[PDB]
């Protein structure tokens, strides 16, 4: 049995290094949003809320984790607070991640009403509510769902603790049925699964809109060919009405002028078609190609480019949510083994330390994801560091 202070020294040193990086990187995120108006939007207010949770992991949760690794003597409910505080920060992160996903879904699904529905003032209120709920959920053991009524008195005596004190260790004070059923299943797993459902809807909505744009583009070009090889006015009329509906569906200044020219030219040709003048209708329909080459294809390309950027932004957000799940799931899975398999030897202490370090590393990774995936953050980071 090697001296406990040695393996402790490795765990503590790694924890302190992570805390430094979590503070530095996420302070940079907050400084960037504060300074760049192009970064000031509802999505990034939740990003800042998430960065604040990660700053508090470095300032508070990691010092608390180091403290409760020692098993020092503490009043049981004081031990409970420093043990449970990381649950507040993890819960706040989950709420911010879910809010970000929902924000991106509103933007892709109803962009015309996004600016009227999703405002900064409503966002600040949601953030406040989510922090209150995070304290309520994370500190629920302090309301009585704890093991302080049944302390490990033999462990307390062997450490010289006073009366009312326990050896302060996470699993000795926080009940495992709370950790598995309430914290993991209900408060972590269910919101992560909801997030997965939201992102599936976001990418399904984007794929559908990028299909719908190509279908309307195909309908405009296909029916142009139908008119050229038509032989009577009724075939021209049929293909023109289909073009007119495709044009109005695709419509939903230089943008409006291009579609006004298009529908007007379709109407010009339809009037000729209704009068039985096929050759004049076809010549009129040929004028549409000039409008298509100078306006309509430009709208189709820019609409595609806007959709691709929304997909890119949703993928960046989903990566962040997925990395949260990756870094936190090992701890929750270990707790499931401890709880559901009392015939299994407890996960060894080195593995507990590794799982805790991994969870804490998640508070380091988001600034790197923003830097590598969002140009506006990356360029703002560069200016902050240079200047
Ligand atoms: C403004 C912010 C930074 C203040 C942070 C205050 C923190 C560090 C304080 C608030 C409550 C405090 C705890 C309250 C009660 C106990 C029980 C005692 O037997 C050992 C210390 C312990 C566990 C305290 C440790 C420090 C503590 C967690
Ligand atoms: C920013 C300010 C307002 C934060 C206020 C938080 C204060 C009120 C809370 C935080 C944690 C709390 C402590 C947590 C646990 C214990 C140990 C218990 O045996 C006696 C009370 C005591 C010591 C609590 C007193 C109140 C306390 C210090
Ligand atoms: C993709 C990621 C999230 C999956 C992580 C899986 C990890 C957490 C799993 C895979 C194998 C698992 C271990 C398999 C067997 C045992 C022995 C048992 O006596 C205690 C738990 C313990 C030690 C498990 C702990 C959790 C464990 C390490
Ligand atoms: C990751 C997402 C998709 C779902 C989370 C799956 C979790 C809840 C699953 C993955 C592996 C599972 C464990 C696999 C094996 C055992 C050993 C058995 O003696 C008791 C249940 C227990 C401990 C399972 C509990 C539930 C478990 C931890
Ligand atoms: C608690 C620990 C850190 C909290 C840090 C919170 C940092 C708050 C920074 C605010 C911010 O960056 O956002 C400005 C906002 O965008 C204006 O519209
Ligand atoms: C002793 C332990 C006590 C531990 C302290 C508890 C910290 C709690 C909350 C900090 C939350 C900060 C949240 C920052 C979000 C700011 C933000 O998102 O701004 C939106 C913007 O204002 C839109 O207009
Ligand atoms: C620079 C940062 C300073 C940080 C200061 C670090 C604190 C060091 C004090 C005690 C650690 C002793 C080693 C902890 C060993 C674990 C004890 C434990 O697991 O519980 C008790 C149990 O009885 C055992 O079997
Ligand atoms: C803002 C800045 C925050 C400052 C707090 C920093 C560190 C707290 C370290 C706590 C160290 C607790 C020592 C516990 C102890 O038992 O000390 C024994 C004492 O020396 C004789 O018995
Ligand atoms: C920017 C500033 C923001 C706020 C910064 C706050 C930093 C908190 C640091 C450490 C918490 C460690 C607290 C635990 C120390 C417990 C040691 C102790 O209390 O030992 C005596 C006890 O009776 C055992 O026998
Ligand atoms: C039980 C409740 C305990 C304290 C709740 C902490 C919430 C404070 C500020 C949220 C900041 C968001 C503002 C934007
Ligand atoms: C949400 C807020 C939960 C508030 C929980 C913070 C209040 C904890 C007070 C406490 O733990 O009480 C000491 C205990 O009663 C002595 O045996
Ligand atoms: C485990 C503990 C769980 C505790 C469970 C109970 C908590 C209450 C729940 C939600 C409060 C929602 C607050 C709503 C605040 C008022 C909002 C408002 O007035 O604004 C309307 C706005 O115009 C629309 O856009
Ligand atoms: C509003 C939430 C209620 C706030 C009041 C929380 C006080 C927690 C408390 O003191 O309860 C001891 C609990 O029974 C531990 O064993
Ligand atoms: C996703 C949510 C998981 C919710 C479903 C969780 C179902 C758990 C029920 C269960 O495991 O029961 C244990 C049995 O009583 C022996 O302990
Ligand atoms: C989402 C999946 C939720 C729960 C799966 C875990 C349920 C695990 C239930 C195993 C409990 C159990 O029955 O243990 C057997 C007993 O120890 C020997 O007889
Ligand atoms: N058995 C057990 N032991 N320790 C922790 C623990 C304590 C302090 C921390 O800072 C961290 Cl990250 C983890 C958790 C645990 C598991 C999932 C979610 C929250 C806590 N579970
Ligand atoms: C990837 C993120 C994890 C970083 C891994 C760093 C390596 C070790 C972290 C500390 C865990 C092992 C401590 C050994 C002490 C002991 O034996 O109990
Ligand atoms: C780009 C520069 C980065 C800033 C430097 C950050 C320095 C932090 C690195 C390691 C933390 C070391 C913790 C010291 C251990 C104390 C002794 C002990 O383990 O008990
Ligand atoms: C993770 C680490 C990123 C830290 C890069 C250092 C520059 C940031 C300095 C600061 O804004 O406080
Ligand atoms: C621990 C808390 C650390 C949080 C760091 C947050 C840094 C980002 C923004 C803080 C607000 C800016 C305060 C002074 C701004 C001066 C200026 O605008 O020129
Ligand atoms: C920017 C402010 C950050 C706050 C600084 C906190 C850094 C202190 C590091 C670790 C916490 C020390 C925990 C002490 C354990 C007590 C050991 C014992 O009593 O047996
Ligand atoms: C212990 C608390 C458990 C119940 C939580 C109650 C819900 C949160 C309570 C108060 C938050 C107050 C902030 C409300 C501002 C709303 C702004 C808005 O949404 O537009
Ligand atoms: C359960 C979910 C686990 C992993 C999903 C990770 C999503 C993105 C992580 C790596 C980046 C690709
Ligand atoms: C990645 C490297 C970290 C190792 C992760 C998983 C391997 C499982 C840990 C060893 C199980 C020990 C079994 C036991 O003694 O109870
Ligand atoms: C990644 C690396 C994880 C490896 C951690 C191994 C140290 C544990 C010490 C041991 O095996 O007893
Ligand atoms: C021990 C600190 C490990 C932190 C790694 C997370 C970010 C790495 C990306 C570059
Ligand atoms: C350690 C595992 C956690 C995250 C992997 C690093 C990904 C971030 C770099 C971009
Ligand atoms: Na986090």
């Amino acid at each position: 049995g090697a001296p406990p202070i040695m393996g402790s020294s490795v765990y503590i040193t790694v924890e302190l290094a992570i805390a430094v990086l979590a503070i530095l990187g996420n302070v940079l995120v907050c400084w960037a949003v504060w300074l760049n108006s192009n970064l000031q939007n509802v999505t990034n207010y939740f990003v800042v809320s998430l960065a604040a949770a990660d700053i508090l992991v470095g300032v508070l949760a990691i010092p608390f984790a180091i403290t409760i690794s020692t098993g020092f003597c503490a009043a049981c409910h004081g031990c409970l607070f420093i043990a449970c505080f990381v649950l507040v920060l993890a819960q706040s992160s989950i709420f911010s991640l879910l809010a970000i996903a929902i924000d991106r879904y509103i933007a892709i699904a109803i962009p015309l009403r996004y600016n009227g529905l999703v405002t900064g003032t409503r966002a600040a209120g949601i953030i406040a509510i989510c922090w209150v709920l995070s304290f309520a959920i994370g500190l629920t053991p302090m309301l009585g769902w704890n093991n302080c009524g049944q302390p490990k008195e033999g462990k307390a005596h062997s450490q010289g603790c006073g009366e009312g004190q326990v050896a302060c260790l996470f699993e000795d004070v926080v009940p495992m049925n709370y950790m598995v059923y309430f914290n993991f299943f209900a408060c972590v797993l269910v919101p992560l699964l909801l997030m997965l459902g939201v992102y599936l809807r976001i990418f399904a909505a984007a794929r559908r809109q990028l299909a719908d744009l190509e279908d309307n583009w195909e309908t405009l070009n296909d029916n142009l060919k139908v008119i050229e090889k038509a032989d009577n006015a009724a075939q021209v009329k049929d293909a023109l009405t289909k073009m007119r509906a495709a044009a109005l569906d695709a419509q939903k200044k230089d943008f409006r002028h291009g579609f006004d020219i298009l529908v007007g030219q379709i109407d010009d040709a339809l009037k000729l078609a209704n009068e039985g003048k096929v050759k004049e209708a076809q010549a009129a329909a040929e004028q549409l190609k000039t409008t298509r080459n100078a306006y309509i294809q430009k709208y189709l390309e820019r609409a595609r480019s806007t959709l691709q950027k929304e997909v890119h932004a949703a993928k960046s957000a989903a990566i962040i949510a997925g990395l949260f799940a990756l870094c936190w799931l090992p701890l929750h899975i270990i707790n499931c083994f401890t709880f559901f398999c009392p015939d299994c030897s407890h996960a060894p202490l080195w593995l507990m330390y590794l799982a805790i370090v991994l969870a804490h590393t998640n508070s380091v990774v988001n600034p790197f994801i923003y830097a590598y995936r969002i140009r506006e953050f990356r360029q703002t980071f560069r200016k902050i560091i240079r200047s």
